[PDB]
């Protein structure tokens, strides 16, 4: 389906103006309610009946969220729901741009930290009520969080993208689901998935803002969990045990001094699938420490360097606890909202501080 303007429904009708994307997902446009000044985003599904039960667990989830009030949780607003030409409908609140039309706007400029604040404690809001409802996003990426009106609210944001959310009854992966700079571990491995799976997405989220750039660029699953191992450790043994991909990326090398576990070298990679492996990390480091002497040159001088430098030690700290290898150990949303970056006790330790000042005057401004 598709069409340049025209479209209709059971108490509303809509007029489609411009198009917003089209893919793999379907077809989202963007539309005008007429009889009012409200402009709206709805998506269209395919009308092939293999996809039909992925359409029905969609509105399934949809509706689940209207209900319990996703809005107001950081969430985009879902409205109503119909069918035009046999096509399935879904109509959405209208935002304007997402983070990655954003840091392209910037030239891939890092943003700071002072800003980095207030975004991060709405998208753990937001996955919050998803775990007190038992549900995952499955599609966390900068694609998919997006500015309410980034002019008239500065700040203000909620999450967009639906079609590979799923309940928590599912205990195995068959195959890919995530975008895969923020794919989790469990995903490329192939263990027994949880919520915990977007919980990394926002790791490489609020990673990928801080440096401006994706933390983990791989071009293939095996450069992704190459850049992770070799930043942050390599996996655990009873990980790699019980993955079903691990034999892929991974060699049991059964030497004298061996743990039991080795990842494969390129050679070994290029000479199996055919591939070379070009680098693509903008940045690359030894440990996850190592991010917090990065962009140094601040113009700061005095005390607002010193709060700079401790609000950076317990950035790492967070970005750490998000993006633990393990699925149980990695922090859950409701403690992320606690961690001290967010809570920001440790720069009440700085009495008029100007730029300690202007850290709270972008939490409070959130508000509004
Ligand atoms: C070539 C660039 N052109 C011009 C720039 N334009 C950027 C852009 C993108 C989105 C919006 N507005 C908006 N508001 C509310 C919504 F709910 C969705 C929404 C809902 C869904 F279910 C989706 N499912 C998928 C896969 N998408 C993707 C489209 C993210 C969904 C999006 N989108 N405004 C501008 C892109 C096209």
């Amino acid at each position: 389906l598709v069409q340049h303007e025209v479209l209709c429904s059971m108490k509303n009708t809509y007029e489609v103006l411009d198009f917003l994307g089209r893919g793999t997902f379907g077809q989202v446009v963007k539309c005008w309610k007429r009889g009012t000044n409200e402009i709206v985003a709805i998506k269209i599904l395919k009308n092939h009946p293999s996809y039909a039960r992925q359409g029905q667990i969609e509105v399934s989830i949809l509706a689940r969220l209207s209900t319990e009030n996703a809005d107001e949780y950081n969430f985009v607003r879902a409205y109503e729901c119909f069918q035009h030409r046999n096509h399935t409908c879904l109509v959405f609140e209208m935002l304007e741009q997402n983070l990655y039309d954003f840091l392209k706007q910037n030239k891939f400029s890092p943003l700071p930290l002072k800003v980095i604040r207030p975004i991060l404690q709405q998208v753990a809001t937001a996955l919050k009520k998803l775990k007190s409802l038992g549900l995952i996003h499955a599609d966390l990426k900068p694609e998919n969080i997006m500015l309410v009106d980034p002019v008239r609210q500065p700040y203000r944001v909620k999450v967009i993208d639906f079609g590979s959310a799923s309940h928590v009854s599912k205990t195995v992966c068959s195959t890919y689901l995530q975008s895969r700079y923020y794919r989790a571990p469990e995903i490329i491995l192939g263990l027994p998935f949880c919520e915990a799976i977007d919980m990394w997405s926002l790791g490489c989220v609020i990673a990928e803002l801080f440096l401006g750039w994706p933390l983990y660029p791989g071009a293939l699953e095996y450069d992704q969990i190459r850049y992770i191992s070799q930043t942050q450790g390599l996996p655990g043994e009873q990980l790699l045990n019980v993955g079903t991909k691990s034999t892929r990326f991974f060699c049991k090398e059964t030497d004298m001094s061996h743990s039991g576990w080795r990842l494969k070298t390129l050679e070994e990679h290029e000479a199996e699938t055919g591939m070379k492996s070009k680098e693509a990390r903008k940045y690359i480091f030894n440990s996850l420490d190592d991010v917090a002497h990065v962009n140094t040159v601040m113009d700061l001088e005095g005390s607002d360097l010193l709060a700079e430098k401790a609000d950076r030690r317990e950035f790492v700290s967070l970005l750490k606890k998000m993006l633990l290898i393990d699925a149980d150990l990695r922090i859950t949303p409701a403690e992320t909202l606690n961690h001290p970056f967010v809570n920001m006790k440790h720069l009440l330790d700085f009495p008029h501080s100007n730029h300690v000042k202007s850290c709270f005057h972008i939490m409070d401004i959130c508000k509004s």
